[PDB]
């Protein structure tokens, strides 16, 4: 059925990481991580005498931080007040008069030019006018598309209900506040309260997400930054770009895994415990995923739920009755254009090919294991080609940005 | 009392097809193939030719035609003369002039075998030519194999013929031969048959033993043989030994896990498949082991079966069970003197503290994780203490060899 429910709980990681063999693999994994840090620390301290621990990268990357705090505050206050009060005025006075669609067409036009103007251009103009550095710029573009999705969902959940006619009004402001911080993008007034907020648990989960952030940063500074200096000096057409595309693969895997674990698990469980959200199904077991059609297991639940429910369903509605291939390629086109936009205005670079070649690589990987081929040779081949293929297109994107798009 | 077989399929066959652990295993293999591929094509571009040329391997094996003939002499000796002595003792029992005079002479002649032929023959031929430490390993391994199998083949049948009419059954040579190749150290005629030998399985297991041996050699040479040259040259002052113990960690646990997998799983299963042995109970889940006094889980069962069943049980019979733990200080001592024999003759170095400090470290790690503390903090601290603990004392052992035997 179409909707959202609270069956799954507590996380898919927490479920496994107390099963004896997998728990002890996880404690060995943590033991290997902390010994990797202590090795790198005290073997480059005793050898050089510095204990450098360079805080150069993040100090530049976050750069103008008070301007992103200020524009996040006015963007939050906008998305909290003007969609709420505009929809409140609408629903209350719908069919008292205006038998033609004139009232709705005018009002929904005012809502659109709000969303495209204020919430589309306001973040994009303040981020490009001051020429924001990419990490602080990323936060503004990330939170922009978040608030655009929440504003769309809040008017998409309540607009079919009022027009099918008594006339169900807008929710309480005390529950709309809750939704704008809730671990989801689909609007509900139904969120089951777990018994209590564990203050020691959210202190531990915030220690975990800041621990994972500083670990990622430390590995990035120590292994990916010297690569970024030597692709910086002689960038153009070197055949020793091959040297570092065969040297960034293992750090690339560890950054992928710790960024996933930090943001999809530690962050969302900390916030979900403070709010007592209850669902906590924030990701599926992606690694077991085999193909796109029916049996896709997305690594990010909340984005796929929004994308399917509010793009696809309404695309298959208007387009045609049996061109389901035309509707799935239209969801790929909507995904491609918002991703290419997001990464392009984030990295100050138009290069549209990244997402569509990711989906061609996903077609290849899915194809080689979806012909009923369980055989571990094909699964090992899929994993090595996935890690190598992602590292190739990532450093080719970084090269094309840094060389041929820097020089004229 | 007595060990009888029931279990099957080691532990890794059953748990590496539980779907999450199966895909963790394929990620691990995909990272291993990328690691050696990437570091090969990095030094093809940095140095010139392939940097792996199998130099130290030829030094390690060296005297291989010597070890093939002495293996044939060991094998034919232990196949014939323990069996022939035991069959001569068998038939004429309880017909002697003086009841014990027969077994006094005969058990003398059997010890003369144990101490002279298997006790001095393999250790004389290894110390004679001063064999290189890896073919010398094969000789002392196969020696103490045949000494344990010869002790068990006598200890299983001698108490049967003694206690009293057909009171003395002694087995065929055709099943003694099968026992001299059997995945065990306790003599039985009690062995099942699997329906067939799978030729595709043993071909896969032998290719996997070969590939894991090759891989362990490649990792050993590149990541710690430059460091072996540094702890040889300037061993004394703390700089190189602190530098080495903090860099011996990740390669040390990698070769430990791969050599465990290659020997305890793949090699023993290849032989257990060719012989259709059925009981693949070759290792318990060490990673879940708790404490010594009871419920101790050993990482190999075969040596634990021999040690418990043929030294602890016999020391219960020598000293009354009120002093049981005070007596089994001598089964700790039996394991100690056989390992210190094995390591000292294998490495040309008498340093007795290794095994007993490993057992005090195991006791300290059991005090850390047991009492049912069970907090992931203590379990992670145990794993970092085990990995760094094996790294620090392996390097202190190799230092005291390369330093205080070569120099003074
Ligand atoms: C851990 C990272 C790994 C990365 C490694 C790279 C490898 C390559 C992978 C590429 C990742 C790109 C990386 C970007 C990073 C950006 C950062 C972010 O966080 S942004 C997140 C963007 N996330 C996506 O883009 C999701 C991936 N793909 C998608 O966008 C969608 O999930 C999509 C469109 C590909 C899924 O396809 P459907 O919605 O289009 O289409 P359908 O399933 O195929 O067709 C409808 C049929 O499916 C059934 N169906 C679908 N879902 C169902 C459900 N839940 N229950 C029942 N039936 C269902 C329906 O019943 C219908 O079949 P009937 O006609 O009824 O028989
Ligand atoms: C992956 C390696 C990582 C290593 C990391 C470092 C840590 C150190 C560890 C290890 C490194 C060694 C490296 C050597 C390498 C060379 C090559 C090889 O393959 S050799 C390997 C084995 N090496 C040994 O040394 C033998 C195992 N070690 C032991 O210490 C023994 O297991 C030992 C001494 C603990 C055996 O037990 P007890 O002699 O303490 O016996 P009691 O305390 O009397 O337990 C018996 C009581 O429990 C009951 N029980 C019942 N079922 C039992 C059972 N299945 N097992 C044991 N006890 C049982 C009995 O009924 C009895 O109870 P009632 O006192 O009479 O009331």
């Amino acid at each position: 059925e179409q909707g959202k429910i609270f069956i799954a709980r507590r996380s898919l990681l927490d479920e496994l990481l107390e099963v004896d063999h997998i728990r002890t693999i996880y404690h060995m994994f943590i033991a290997l991580l902390i010994l990797f840090i202590l090795s790198t620390l005290v073997v480059d301290y005793i050898d050089e005498g510095r204990l450098v621990l360079e805080f150069s990268l993040l100090s530049y990357a976050f750069g103008k931080f008070p301007t992103v705090v200020w524009t996040w505050w006015i963007m939050f206050l906008s998305t909290f007040s003007v969609p709420y009060f505009l929809f409140q005025h609408w629903a209350t006075g719908y069919s008292k008069s205006s038998h033609p669609l004139i009232r709705s067409l005018f009002h929904g036009f005012l809502f659109m030019i709000f969303q495209i103007g204020v919430l589309g251009f306001g973040p994009t103009y303040v981020v490009l006018a001051y020429t924001l550095p990419p990490a602080s710029r990323f936060i503004i573009i990330f939170e922009q598309i978040r608030f655009v999705m929440k504003a769309h969902s809040f008017v998409r959940e309540n607009v079919p209900r009022v027009l099918n006619s008594s006339t169900v009004p807008i929710p309480t402001v005390n529950q709309y506040l809750y939704f704008l911080f809730a671990p989801t993008l689909i609007y509900r007034d139904s969120y089951p309260r777990n018994p209590t907020v564990r203050w020691g648990y959210v202190a531990m989960k915030f220690a975990q997400v800041f621990g994972c952030f500083f670990y990622v940063y430390y590995i990035f500074e120590r292994l990916c930054a010297p690569l970024f200096r030597n692709i910086k000096q002689e960038p153009f057409s070197a055949r020793v770009l091959v040297l570092c595309v065969f040297n960034s693969i293992l750090p690339g895997v560890l950054i992928l895994f710790l960024t996933f674990f930090a943001f999809l698990h530690c962050w969302l469980n900390a916030f979900a415990e403070m709010l007592r959200f209850g669902d906590r199904m924030f990701y599926k077991d992606w690694w077991n995923s085999t193909s796109y059609s029916n049996y896709y297991r997305t690594w990010n639940v909340v984005v796929h739920d929004w994308l399917y429910y509010y793009a696809y369903k309404d695309f298959l509605w208007f387009f045609s009755k049996r061109f389901k291939s035309a509707a799935m390629l239209a969801v790929f086109a909507v995904s491609a254009v918002v991703h290419e936009y997001a990464l392009a205005v984030c990295l100050s670079f138009f290069y549209p090919v990244l997402f569509v070649l990711f989906m061609f690589f996903g077609m290849a990987f899915n194809f080689i294991v979806n012909d009923s081929r369980k055989k571990p040779i094909w699964n090992v081949l899929m994993w090595t080609s996935l890690f190598l293929g992602n590292g190739v297109l990532l450093c080719f994107y970084s090269q094309e940005w840094y060389a041929r798009q820097h020089c004229p």
